[PDB]
This record gives C-alpha cells, structure tokens and sequence, in this order.
C-alpha cells in the first residue's frame, strides 16, 4: 500500500508540473521565473517519493524515510520563494528578506533530519531548534513580507494574506505529524503519518501554486 | 594503467586553466565570468580525476567498481558548460536567466539519476538512466529551440558561432550516455578498460575543447 | 571539558548574532545583506559546534578523532567571510561579483581539501593538505592585490578601513593550516586538548570579532 500510495504521487506531481507549464505559455503578466518555481517543486518532490515507492529512499528497529528531506530542503525554500514574490508582485524586490526565509527554512529541514537520526533528549533538542525557525519564518511572513504586500495596493494583499494563510496553516500540521508518529512520541501509526505526508504536500504543493497563480494571473484584468 | 591515465588527465586539466587564465588578461571583449567559468570546469574536474588516480574516488558495490567521483566531477562542471553555451546565445545582448536555471536545473538532475541508476540493481537502474535520458532530450530542446532563437536575434555571426558550439557540445554529450549503458554501469558488453579510456577522452574534448572553441570564435567577434 | 567549551562556544554565537541584528535595525547606511551575512556566519557555526557538544559532529577513524562538524561549520561560514571582505571593498562603488565568486570558489574548494586531508593516510593526506595550501595563498594574493586595488578606489578613509580589516581576516586565517599541520591531523606535535582550545578561540575572533571591527568601520563612515 505504502509503495503504491508513492507511485500515485509521483503522477499527480507529474500532472501538476504539466499544468504550470501549460499555464506559463499564456502567463498573464506574471514572470517566467514564477511559473518555473511552481513546476520544479513537483518534479523535484515526484521524483524523491518515486525513490520510497521502489523502496530506495528509506532505510530501518525505526523505519527513516530520508527521501523526504531529499525533497523539502529544495521544495521548501522554493514556496518561500514563491510566497516571497508573490509580496512583491508590482514592486522592487527585496532579495534581502527572500534570502533571509530561504537560510531559516534549510536550517529548519536539516534540524528535522539530524532530528531523526538522534536518540533522547538530543532528538528534542534538534525538533526545537527547527520550530523556532519556523515560528520566526511565520512572523517574516505576516508582518514584514505583509507590509511589502501591503504597500502593492489593496488587491495584491488581499490575495497575499489568503495565500499566507493558507501555507501557514498546511505547515504547522508537519511538526505536528513528526511529533506524533514513529519519529517522536510514537501515539499515531507509520500507516497513519504516511498518510499525511501523501496528502498535506499534495495541497501543499501544486494546490499552494493554482491558488497563488490564480490570483496573481487574475491582477492581469 | 587506470591510476596512471587519471594523473595524465589532471595534468592536462590543470594546462587548460592556465591557458584560459592567460586568455583572460587580453580578454578581447568577453566578460570576466566568462574565463572565470572556463577556468573552475577544467580545475575542478581534475581534483576530482586526481582522486580517482589515488584509489580514492571509487568503491566496490557487490561485483562492480563505481568510479563516484565522476558524479561529483559532472554535478559542478556540467552545469557551468551549459551556462557557457547560454551565455554564447546571449552575446551582446539581455541576459535571460530563467532560461539559464532552467537548464542548470535539468541538469543537475540528469547527473543525480546517473549517480542513483548506478547505485541500483536490475529494473530500478533503467527507471532512473530513462529519466536522466529525458532530461538530457529537454536540454538539446532547448539548445535549438529558444536559446538558438536567442541567438539568431543578436545577430548572424553570432548566431553561426553558436550553432557550431551547440552541435559540438551535443554531438560530445550524447556519447555520455551510450557508453555508460555499454559498459559495467550498464549491459557490459564494454570492459571496465574500455570505459575509462571514453570517460578520460570524452571529457578532454567535452571542457577543455569546447572552451577553446567557444572562447576564440567570441573574442574573433572583437575584430 | 571539551563537551563544556563547544556550549560555551554556541552560546557566545548566539549572543554574537543577537548583537548584529541590534544593530541592524539602526544600519548607518550598510546594507541589510552586510547584517545579514554577519548573523548567519554565527548561527550556523553555533549548530555546528552544538553537534560536538552532544557529541554527535565527530567521530573515530582508525585510532584518531575527526571533528567533521568543523567542515560542515567552515563550508558555509568561511565563503560568507570572504564575501563581508569583499563587499567591504566595494562600499559605495560598483560591486565586481566575479571577483567575490572567484573568493568563494577557491575557498569552498579549500576546505573540501581539508576534509579529505583529514580521512587520508601517509603522502596522500599531504597531497590534499597542499592543494588546500595553495588556494589559501592565492585568496590572499588576491585580498591585497586586486580587492585591495578596488577599496583605493573607493576613496582613502574606506581604503584604510579595508587594510585594517584584512590584515585581521589574514593574520587569523593563516593560524588553521598551521594548527591543523602541528595537531592530530598532521604531525601531531600538540595534543588535542590543545588543537581543541584553538579551534574554539580563533573562530570567536575569525566570526563575531571580524564583523564587529567590519560593520563598527563602515558604520562610521555615515558619522
Ligand atoms: C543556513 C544554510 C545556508 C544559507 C546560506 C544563505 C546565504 C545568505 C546570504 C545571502 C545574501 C543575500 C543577497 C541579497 C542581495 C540583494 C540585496 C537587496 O537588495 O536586498
Ligand atoms: C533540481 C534542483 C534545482 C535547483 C535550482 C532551481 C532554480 C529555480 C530558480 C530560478 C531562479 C530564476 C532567476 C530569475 C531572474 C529573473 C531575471 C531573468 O530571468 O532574466
Ligand atoms: C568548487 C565549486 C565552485 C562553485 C561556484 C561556481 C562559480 C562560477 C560562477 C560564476 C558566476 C559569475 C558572477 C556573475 C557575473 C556578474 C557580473 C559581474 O559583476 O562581474
Ligand atoms: C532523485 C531524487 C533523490 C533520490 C535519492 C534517493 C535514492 C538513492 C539511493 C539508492 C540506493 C539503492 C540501494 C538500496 O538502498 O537498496
Ligand atoms: C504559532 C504562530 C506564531 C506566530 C504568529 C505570527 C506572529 C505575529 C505576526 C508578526 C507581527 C508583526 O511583526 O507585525
Ligand atoms: C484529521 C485528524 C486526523 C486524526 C487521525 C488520528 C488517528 C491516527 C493514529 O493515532 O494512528
Ligand atoms: C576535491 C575533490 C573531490 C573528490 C574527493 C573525493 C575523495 C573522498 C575521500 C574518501 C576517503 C577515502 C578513504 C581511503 O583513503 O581509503
Ligand atoms: C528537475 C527540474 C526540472 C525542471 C525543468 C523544467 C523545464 C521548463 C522549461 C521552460 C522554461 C521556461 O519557463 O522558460
Ligand atoms: C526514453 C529512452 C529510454 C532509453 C533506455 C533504455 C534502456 C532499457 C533497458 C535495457 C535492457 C535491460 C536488459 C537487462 O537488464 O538484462
Ligand atoms: C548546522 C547543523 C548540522 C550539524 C551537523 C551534524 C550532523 C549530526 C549527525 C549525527 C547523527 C547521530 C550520530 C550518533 O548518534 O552516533
Ligand atoms: C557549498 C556551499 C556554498 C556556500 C556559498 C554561500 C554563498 C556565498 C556568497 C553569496 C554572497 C553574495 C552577496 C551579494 C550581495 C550584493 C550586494 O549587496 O550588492
Ligand atoms: C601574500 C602575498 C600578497 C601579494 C600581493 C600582490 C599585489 C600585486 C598583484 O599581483 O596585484
Ligand atoms: C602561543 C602559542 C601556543 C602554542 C604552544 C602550546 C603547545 C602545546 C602542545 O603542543 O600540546
Ligand atoms: C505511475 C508512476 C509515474 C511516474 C512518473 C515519473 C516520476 C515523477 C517525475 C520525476
Ligand atoms: C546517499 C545517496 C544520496 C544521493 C542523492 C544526493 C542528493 C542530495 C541533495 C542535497
Ligand atoms: C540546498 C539549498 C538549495 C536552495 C534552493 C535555491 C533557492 C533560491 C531561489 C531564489 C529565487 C529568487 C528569484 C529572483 C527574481
Ligand atoms: C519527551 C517529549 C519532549 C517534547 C518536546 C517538545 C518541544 C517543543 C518546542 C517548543 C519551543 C517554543
Ligand atoms: C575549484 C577551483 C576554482 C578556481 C578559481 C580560480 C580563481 C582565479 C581568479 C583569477 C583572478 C581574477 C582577477
Ligand atoms: C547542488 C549542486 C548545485 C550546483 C550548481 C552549480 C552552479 C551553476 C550556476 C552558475 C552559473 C550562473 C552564471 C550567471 C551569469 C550572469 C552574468
Ligand atoms: C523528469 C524531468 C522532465 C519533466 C518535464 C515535464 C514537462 C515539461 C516539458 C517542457 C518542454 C520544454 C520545451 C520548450
Ligand atoms: C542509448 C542512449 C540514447 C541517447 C540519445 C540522446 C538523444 C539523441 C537526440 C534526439 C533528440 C534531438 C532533439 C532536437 C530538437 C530540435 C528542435
Ligand atoms: C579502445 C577504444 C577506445 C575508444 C575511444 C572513443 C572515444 C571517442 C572520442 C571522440 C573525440
Ligand atoms: C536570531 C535573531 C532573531 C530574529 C528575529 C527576527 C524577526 C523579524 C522582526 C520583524 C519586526
Ligand atoms: C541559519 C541562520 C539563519 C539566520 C537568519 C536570521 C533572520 C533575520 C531576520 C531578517 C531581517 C528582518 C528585517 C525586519
Ligand atoms: C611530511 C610532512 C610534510 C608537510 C608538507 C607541507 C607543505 C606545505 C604546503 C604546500 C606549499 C606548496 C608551495
Ligand atoms: C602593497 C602591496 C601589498 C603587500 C602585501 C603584504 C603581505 C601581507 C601578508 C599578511 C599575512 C600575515
Ligand atoms: C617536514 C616539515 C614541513 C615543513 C612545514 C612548513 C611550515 C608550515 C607550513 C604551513 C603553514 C601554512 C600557511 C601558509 C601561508
């Protein structure tokens, strides 16, 4: 089950992929550099789960399916990326707080990891360290980013605070999850956490950038 | 023979940087990132070789040898000769880099898949080299597609400069992939001498060549 | 007690990096990039150095100890340095990034060195260390030559503020591979306590104290 619910990820990502870059050939005002950040992230993400589907990207009296980390230390600074220039769409660009997110967000992933690979005390140490880091990304994310978004008129933050919203919302449940299966305290099943790291990256993913892309081909008219 | 070759390789490496270095103080109207990137390929490549000719950069996987430096060698050298080619197309004019990381993206993947059908055993091994041969059929897209056009816009004898730059650079690159399938990699019907002699030659050709090549016909575009 | 002073070490970069962002809410005319360069190079240290703390960031090859964790600290934060220095040299004139890649270049590459020096046995460890050596020498042929050529450029006050601020970067950075060459990885002449208490004291003023004297320099510059 655990192999087939991978191969039917890989696939939607593959369609995901697809649709941005259908997308892309009528753009509607927004950057090239957009629409390739919202089809490398599905790609990337397809082919890492692909690996735990033929059963390479894993390896075990615990079970650590690394692929995933493979996978969210390049997906995860490119939705920041995303969520970045989606701030400040019409406006300069400030690459100094898009980088700023992007440094916090692989810290945040290799603390996961290293987390993983940890027994004790020392393992909660590591989850600590990544969850401060993703508290810091949130208050980057509604106040300074929204006042970028903010300065770009009424329209654009608009959809900024709905698009923030929402991967705020999909992101606190991965801690969340980490907590309570397998890797941490153990009170959900492997069955159950793979369940939810199918499901929370597919609206994660390619859900995060129909709603984001949406939105910003919509500022076009 | 093997260890011998790899030193030999390096050698050579290190007399193409220099090369390029000397280049680089008459630069003749191509920008210093330019010569800079010409110059990392080559060095680069041979750190790598140099620790396959001292026993470092392999390893025995059950009754194969798998020569991972090479992976190492062609996740950083790759790239930047595909961004040499990209850099050529846009020659006097708007630098277009979503194009540039679109193939820098590629591309490190097709290498990654290499590396990963290597570690792999029977039909798992042909999943991942299919992928990388993909990636690659995407990058020659791209080659003649769009960034030909790119060309084509800054002007004819540019445009001849790089379509001449682009064949030898496909032509070259091609080959990878055929004879990692023909050798231990892959089917074996190659012996492990056989391939090393193609992954010492190749790659002369492939860095040091192609710069040689693609740097004269811009710096003849000064005159 | 080695466990003891790597928490000391990490709690002293915590406090580092607290500093920095003080200060950046009041910048004085230097860029954020520059406070946020000089805030990363302590963090990432600070995990780094937690890691041997726990006791995690090393471990037993043959009868010595690595301290991997250095290489995975220096990787990152060693690149960053050279850029503060580099971008310092630049302060209120165009900034050349072929010049500061070239730095980074050289300086991730000496580093890779290192880390291979330190899991080689007999010449071949000296070949890696060498390499490594000469990359080092060449950073520095560069810090006063060509960058320091371009800080003359940016006026007299930024010039002698650049002198100043590369002479430190020197005088520490030369103090590694000499430590490295006399500890345990080397010829080991000196103990590792000693190599230890070294490798905890000179980063201190190679990270929080170079960019204290750097952003105090260029803050002044506004007065
Ligand atoms: C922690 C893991 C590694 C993270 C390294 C990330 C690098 C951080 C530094 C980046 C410099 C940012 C450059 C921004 C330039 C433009 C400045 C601006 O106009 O805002
Ligand atoms: C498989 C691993 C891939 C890692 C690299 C992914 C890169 C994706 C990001 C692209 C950045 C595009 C730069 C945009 C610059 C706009 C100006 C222009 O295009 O000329
Ligand atoms: C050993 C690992 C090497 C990895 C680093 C690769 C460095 C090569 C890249 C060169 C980029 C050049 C910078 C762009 C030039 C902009 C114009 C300028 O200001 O000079
Ligand atoms: C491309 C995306 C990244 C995939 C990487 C992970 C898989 C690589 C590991 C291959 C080992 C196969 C042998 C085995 O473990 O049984
Ligand atoms: C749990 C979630 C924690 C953080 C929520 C965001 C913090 C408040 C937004 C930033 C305030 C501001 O700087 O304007
Ligand atoms: C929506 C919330 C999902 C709740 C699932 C809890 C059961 C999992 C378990 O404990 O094994
Ligand atoms: C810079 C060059 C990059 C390539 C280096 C790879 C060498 C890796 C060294 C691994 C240790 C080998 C162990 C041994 O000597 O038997
Ligand atoms: C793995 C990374 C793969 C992604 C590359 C996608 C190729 C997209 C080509 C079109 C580029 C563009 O937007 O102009
Ligand atoms: C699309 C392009 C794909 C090209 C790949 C071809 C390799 C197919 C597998 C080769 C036969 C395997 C036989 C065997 O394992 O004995
Ligand atoms: C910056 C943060 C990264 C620091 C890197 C250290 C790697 C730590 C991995 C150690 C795994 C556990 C080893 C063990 O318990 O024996
Ligand atoms: C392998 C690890 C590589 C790590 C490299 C870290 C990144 C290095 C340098 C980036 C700094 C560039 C700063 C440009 C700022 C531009 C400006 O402010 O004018
Ligand atoms: C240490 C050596 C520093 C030598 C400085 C050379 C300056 C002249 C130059 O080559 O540009
Ligand atoms: C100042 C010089 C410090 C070095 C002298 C102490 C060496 C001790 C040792 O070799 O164990
Ligand atoms: C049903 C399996 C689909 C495989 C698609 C390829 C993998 C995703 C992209 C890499
Ligand atoms: C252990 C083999 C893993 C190979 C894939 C490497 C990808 C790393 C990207 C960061
Ligand atoms: C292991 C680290 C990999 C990080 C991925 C790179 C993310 C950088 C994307 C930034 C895009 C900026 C676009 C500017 C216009
Ligand atoms: C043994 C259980 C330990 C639980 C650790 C939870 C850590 C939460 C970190 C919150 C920081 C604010
Ligand atoms: C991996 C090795 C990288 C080589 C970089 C070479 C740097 C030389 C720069 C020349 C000076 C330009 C002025
Ligand atoms: C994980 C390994 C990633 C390796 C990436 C290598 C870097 C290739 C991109 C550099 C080329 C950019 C040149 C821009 C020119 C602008 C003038
Ligand atoms: C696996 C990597 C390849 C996946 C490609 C997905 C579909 C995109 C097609 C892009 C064609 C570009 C031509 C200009
Ligand atoms: C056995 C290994 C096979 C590798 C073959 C690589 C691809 C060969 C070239 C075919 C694609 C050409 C694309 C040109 C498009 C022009 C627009
Ligand atoms: C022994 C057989 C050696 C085959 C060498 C092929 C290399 C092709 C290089 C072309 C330039
Ligand atoms: C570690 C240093 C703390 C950084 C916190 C930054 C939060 C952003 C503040 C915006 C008002
Ligand atoms: C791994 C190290 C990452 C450290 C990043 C620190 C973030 C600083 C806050 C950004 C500036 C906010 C401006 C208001
Ligand atoms: C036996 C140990 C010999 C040590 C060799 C160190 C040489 C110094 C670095 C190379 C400099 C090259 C000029
Ligand atoms: C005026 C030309 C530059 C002279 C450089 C002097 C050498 C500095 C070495 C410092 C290392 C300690
Ligand atoms: C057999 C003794 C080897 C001689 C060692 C020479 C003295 C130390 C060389 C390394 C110093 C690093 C700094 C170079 C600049």
């Amino acid at each position: 089950m655990i192999s087939i619910l991978h191969y039917g990820y890989s696939f939607i990502m593959l369609l995901g992929a697809l649709y941005f870059y259908l997308l892309s050939k009528d753009p509607k005002g927004v950057p090239a550099s957009e629409y390739l950040i919202a089809m490398v992230i599905p790609l990337w993400s397809g082919a890492a789960y692909l690996s735990i589907a033929l059963g390479q990207g894993l390896f075990q009296d615990t079970t650590i399916y690394y692929a995933r980390y493979i996978d969210w230390v390049i997906s995860t600074p490119l939705l920041l990326a995303a969520l970045a220039l989606t701030a400040m769409f019409g406006g300069k660009k400030n690459l100094t707080l898009l980088f700023s997110l992007v440094a916090l967000d692989v810290f945040m992933i290799i603390t996961g990891f290293v987390a993983d690979l940890s027994i004790g005390t020392t393992k909660y140490i590591w989850y600590s360290l990544g969850v401060i880091a993703l508290i810091i990304i949130l208050v980057i994310t509604f106040g300074p980013l929204r006042r970028i978004a903010l300065s770009n008129g009424t329209r654009l933050a608009r959809h900024y605070t709905r698009v923030a919203i929402y991967l705020s919302a999909l992101w606190v449940c991965y801690p969340t999850a980490w907590l309570l299966g397998p890797s941490g305290l153990g009170l959900a099943q492997e069955l159950t956490e793979v369940l939810v790291f199918i499901i929370l990256p597919i609206f994660s993913k390619v859900g995060f950038s129909i709603v984001d892309l949406h939105g910003l081909r919509k500022l076009h008219q």
